[PDB]
């Protein structure tokens, strides 16, 4: 089956004029719907929208580091077009060389990923969490603090962990892939290096099978061990075998949804 | 070669008297080698030992939800046995109702553990962390926020990064255990389910099973593609297999120090 395909994740960078910080910091604190900390007149943090907008502004911060001074962190999924809105034209408006700075692509499969791995042509670092059965529940690909940083995780029992709603699905894991900084220009076509794959043996039912291929695939003295009439079933069966890659459906459903998913991010811009 | 084992943390939590926080907090105020901060009549912080114990102290707290009021948490192994002796008899001994919440136990090793499989008998989460290699690194068994959680890593590669003196050993691998809550006065034996060991699946004449244990000790996801019934089956034949188990090591220099380790213990509670 094709995933949908969503933004999961926004950041937006600013500034903001010492005008327009009092301003503002001024607005909010009559709003009783928005909730204000950290208070200096360099500084405010808040969070907006039943808790699901964060706002952060810091002037002797940003310019300590020579950066623009002001955040705002959401998830568009869960913002109403009500409140996308509101929060353009309160908040997005006000700021003045705002561009993206995190953008997230969210791929929900109705398979299971648990064996699916990513590789850029890069060799990177990866982390696996396993669940208390010994299935895998998260996968991380690179790190968090840079350009692109990929997970792939079991988004059912997430959600069921998380106490959401049910979902009538067997399986359910996303493909969460974070844009942060230059990358997020790229974000239309970022597969180039890309790649998310399951193994060979992987794709087969049986426990046994998949071990014994993988043994012969891997220390070539197996097949000496083994009888003939054995060797004949692991030779169809290696043959009988490939590697899938989830990368087409992924680029095939990016560029069905490219041009709403353009307009969604043109939407802040103006 | 057997591993030294230390204590690698300590928290102790007690109460302290109306007159006593006073004298304390009086006492403290003179020292300007301590930190105090957030102070009032029912409340301080403070670090001192040149930042090598924390100390923080809440009546009003400790009012409002039926606890104990002081919490003082250090490394021994990184104070100087005068330091430990200025810890007691300034801050401990004017504590009562005073026991320890966490405990950690540091086993070292002059062994590469690299090459070693580890596993737990028991069902728990397992982080693995992986190299750009492809192999593992680090591993933990069980969560941070629990009674017992296990890391076992690299300690040479650590130190190192760390800045730390070098050392004369050309590995050194830790394996930290560590105890909260109720698990504390266990420490004389809990890692019983934990194995580490060195299997050859070649010396199991039968050859599905050779696959299948070289297939489990190299790809961990494979465990949950077990039913309950057949990976006992499999830690049965892992154990069967292995001339070395580590673990045996762990549990005999732990009983060759646990009176000396013990007695290290009731130092802090007279």
């Amino acid at each position: 089956p094709q995933p949908e395909l969503s933004f999961d994740a926004m950041t937006i960078v600013g500034n903001l004029n010492k005008t327009n910080a009092k301003k503002l910091s001024d607005f909010m604190s009559t709003e009783p719907q928005i909730r204000l900390w950290d208070i200096l007149q360099t500084k405010f943090k808040a969070k907006a929208l039943q808790e699901k907008v964060y706002i952060e502004y810091d002037k002797v911060k940003a310019d300590s580091w020579d950066r623009r001074n002001m955040r705002v962190e959401f998830n568009p999924n869960k913002l109403t077009h009500e409140e996308m809105l509101w929060l353009k034209q309160n908040i997005i408006d006000y700021m003045e060389d705002d561009g993206f700075t995190r953008l997230d692509l969210a791929f929900d499969f109705e398979d299971d990923l648990s064996d699916y791995y990513a590789m850029t042509d890069k060799a990177v670092k990866k982390t696996i969490f396993y669940g208390r059965n010994g299935k895998p529940e998260t996968k991380y690909f690179g790190v968090r603090d840079s350009d692109r940083f990929i997970r792939i995780y079991n988004k059912k029992q997430e959600r069921k962990d998380n106490a959401d709603v049910e979902v009538m699905s067997e399986h359910l894991w996303r493909v969460e892939i974070e844009l942060k900084r230059d990358m997020v220009d790229y974000w239309n076509d970022c597969f180039n290096d890309l790649h998310i794959l399951k193994p060979d043996w992987s794709s087969l039912e049986k426990v046994k099978d998949q071990a014994m291929i993988y043994m012969l695939i891997h220390e070539e003295s197996t097949w000496g061990k083994l009888e003939r009439r054995t060797k004949n079933k692991y030779r169809e069966m290696l043959k009988s075998i490939s590697e899938i890659d989830l990368t087409d459906l992924m680029k095939l459903t990016l560029k069905e949804n490219e041009k709403q998913l353009q307009k969604q991010i043109e939407f802040w811009q103006r």
